[PDB]
């Protein structure tokens, strides 16, 4: 919300949020103040009748560290594109993969689920991803009401030195090659949708050189999902199969990897809305004797308080139940229970 | 100031400004480019007759460095409140510990003053921190005007790891235990008032392992402090007793310490305003021989000229009173003056 | 720029783009993503008839790297000031070197040009600089702009040469001052020259292999027609120690040429060709003569309206691959570029 700037058919909308936010846990990585904030724009320009020009920008503006601190902030989203009425949309820059298109319905709990999870930031086209190209279409071309379709490029994105560089070299676990993506999602009925996303990505020598987890020129995602929203019930499930693309924490990529998330939600008139969830992610075929592994498993139980559309508060309970084992610790994943409180202001 | 968006309960505020600064000096490390400028937003939402909803972010941002220097962006303010009429106020975030409900009222310098001298930020609750739980009450209930106080939790912010680690982990001289402040402040007329604060904060492992000096299971600080503000006149003074709180540079902390700030301004008509001021801390049974020292000593004369409310002029100089001696080159406190020029667009 | 706030003497005016951006070429420090978006403000309040206070701020951010990576935003401009009515201004903070007066004609392609090429940002006073107090005069207490400059030293981490504000030699500076006039000769045509000394730091003289010198200056010499549909601009400088033989140090001497033509059409096409070239003389390390840069660019960019612009430029290399250019870490590939940008 807050349109700052609407003049001779251009218009601004800063949005944010103030999270003040408590994690209380035995990991001692995750317990403590997580408090921040987002701050963003949204612009659109009114080039003709046709044609509409837009663009987006958002930022994460870590609180809960000194001022002194290293690292406080980054960009999560960045783009600009054109919108062609109903023959649909073109825009490049940082931006969500197609992919979240579909698993955006399971990310809903109060404060845990989306990336961190199953799936992470700069993750091929899983989350949000330097460098999309992003093609989508309304309606298909507004024949079909309610049927969405996207295809999405994007460019290498590989090491900091050496044959595999760019400009915007990173680390192995966030690098991607060459890759596209597609996504379609369907309103069979009025609160009830189907959606499936499908996604490749060529890998980097140096994610097939530096980490001993995970082999292989492709990482490919498939996804499906299904989403109940209406009469105050939110349902929805998403179910991935993934090849070389799932993190197994720090330790590498999984060379398969199945996830699920599924998550049922009531909104009550005075403004309480409880929450449960399921979520796991089962990693096959790791090398150096790893076999089959849990990357992520938990239920999530929590609650949000809306005192209105700008003002919130929330616990959520994450239970864990992985098993703390030599992965785990090696990979650097968390085993812990983690409870959470909130208190939120959005513009 | 500056309003940006107005409407329907909602309102968001829009403040901040840019300070064209230079430092004279013979210390390296302070003389010289000191431009920097502070942005921020003050957002509030009426949620129904007897509450209302609140946030507000503060960031700084240095421009004195190159566009390849590190670290030159932090958040200073990042909190979430509500606010339930005359019963009181909560907030969570980055805020400023309740000490400061008193010490403020010497922290009025035309430049110099406020935190880096006799406390500083992420020191406890003597200044800005992370992950205080602020209770505010003004005018205790409704019932005793001019009568305020404050009831404050701040959770442990430990060290990046090992035993002692949170999420959010720092160097030991911002790190603090669990703690806890409290404040009062009572308007005897509407120009003068008097005040006093207390708290008490866990120390850690590593501000007892680490540093040469300071040692002790607990931090605790006792604040006294009188304002006359009226007919054109400032007057203030602070007095601080510390107990392994206040900084001995950076050697550690000081077992004891005593604090003590007094100012003096007159407002002109024509938007003069000349200041003078004085302040020391004075630290007590230091380890490795030091003794007594002086950690802090110093006189202040300077002037602000307000050209208008969005618009002034300043110079501050801070004749320095330290005696270079083995513990001042030691912990690093600069004893050389300081001369400061600054131009100011504030919005 | 978006003024989002006019009220009792005070304006607020909120400004930037948004830039979709990729850089195709053989040179993999160039080559990939390069989104990025600017972010400003501009404030102005009235004092009183004869004086007006005002500041601005110019934020970059990159958004071509991920969550984790570091270093991805940073000031470009951040100064206050006092207008004296039309009698002229003085501002303090970080701002454009008054060299910029001038070389800022040449600096319009639809990408490149600019700084980074024959001069940099943190260069004296030829770019974006900290510290710069700035007078500046309109029609000369007619038509003709003044303007003097006086920058005070920004030097080391530590040592002796140390400041508060410590940074690499190659953005280090002493004190130094600089001034600048233009003129518009006819209506469309102007002249403009820019003189700039500065003094060096001990680590310019002691840390890298290149330039040796007391003093840094420039020359600087330029001109620009700018009527019905058509700009032409060229710019001639000449440095002592000022311009960088990049990694190495800096150019005893060095002569920089811009020159650039551009037509725009009433339906928003505007093709661009431009030339550059930075000669540096007197190296040591037995380099002599050397080319810094040279290349031609040729490019377009299609307007949709004043806030939507798409964009290609094409920079054609003209520098040979020898120990220089390779021991300096210049490039002398090629680079294509294509963006799409949104700007308020």
């Amino acid at each position: 919300g807050a349109e700052i700037y609407n003049k001779d058919g251009n218009k601004l909308d800063l949005y944010g949020k103030i999270d003040g936010l408590h994690y209380f846990s035995d990991d001692k990585s995750v317990d403590g103040d997580q408090t921040y904030m987002r701050v963003g724009v949204k612009g659109e320009t009114q080039i003709n009748d046709q044609l509409t020009g837009y663009g987006q920008w958002e930022y994460n503006v870590q609180a809960n560290n000194t001022e002194s601190s290293s690292d406080q902030a980054w960009t999560r989203l960045a783009f600009a594109g054109l919108k062609f009425g109903d023959a649909g949309s073109f825009d490049y820059g940082r931006n969500y993969g197609v992919v979240y298109d579909v698993t955006s319905w399971t990310d809903v709990l109060p404060e845990f689920g989306g990336d961190g999870d199953t799936y992470g930031s700069d993750n091929f086209l899983q989350s949000r991803a330097n460098g999309v190209a992003t093609y989508r279409n309304s309606d298909f071309f507004g024949l079909v009401d309610g049927l969405n379709f996207a295809l999405q490029y994007q460019g290498k994105n590989g090491s900091v030195s050496g044959e595999g560089a760019t400009n915007n070299g990173r680390g192995w676990s966030k690098q991607n090659g060459d890759g596209f993506g597609t996504s379609l999602t369907y309103d069979i009925w009025d609160g009830i949708s189907a959606g499936f996303a499908y996604s490749h990505s060529k890998r980097t020598d140096e994610q097939n050189s530096v980490p001993a987890l995970g082999r292989g020129d492709n990482a490919e995602t498939y996804t499906g999902g299904l989403k109940y929203d209406a009469n105050n019930i939110y349902l929805a499930s998403q179910y991935t199969q993934t090849y070389n693309a799932t993190r197994a924490g720090s330790l590498g990529f999984a060379n398969k990897a199945q996830n699920f998330e599924v998550v049922a939600q009531y909104q009550f008139d005075f403004g309480l809305r409880p929450s449960v969830a399921y979520l796991q992610s089962k990693g096959k075929d790791l090398e150096r004797g790893y076999g089959d592994q849990d990357i992520l498993k938990y239920v999530d139980v929590g609650a949000t308080y809306y005192f209105n559309k700008n003002m919130s508060t929330y616990v959520d309970y994450k239970i864990n139940l992985l098993d703390d084992n030599s992965f785990t610790r090696n990979a650097g994943i968390s085993t812990d229970d983690v409870v959470a409180l909130g208190l939120v202001y959005q513009f």
